[PDB]
């Protein structure tokens, strides 16, 4: 298992119902798998468009340990993933 700390920002704190949450993912999990799991846990995210890396046209951008990454970036145990409106 890979356990990541997800930090939600701004209106996504209301959609998630928490400011942060730990998400355990199977071995080999990628950023795209984490996005699917967020949507599974919190159905209000299904309708939100996630961008890949920096994308001002998306509803949501993510960063892993402070960095924009691809959807196929492999997550590591202890990674911190921010979920935020595009900067």
């Amino acid at each position: 298992s890979v356990k990541v700390k997800v930090k939600y920002f701004a209106r996504f704190r209301q959609l998630a119902g928490v400011d942060e949450e730990e998400i355990e993912l199977p071995e080999g999990a990628r950023v795209r798998d984490l996005i699917e799991e967020i949507k599974k846990r919190h159905e209000k995210f299904k309708e939100e468009v996630f961008g890949e890396g920096y994308d001002e046209d998306a509803d949501v951008n993510i960063a892993v340990n402070g960095r924009y990454v691809s959807w196929d970036e492999e997550l590591k145990d202890g990674d911190v993933v921010g979920v935020f409106p595009p900067v």
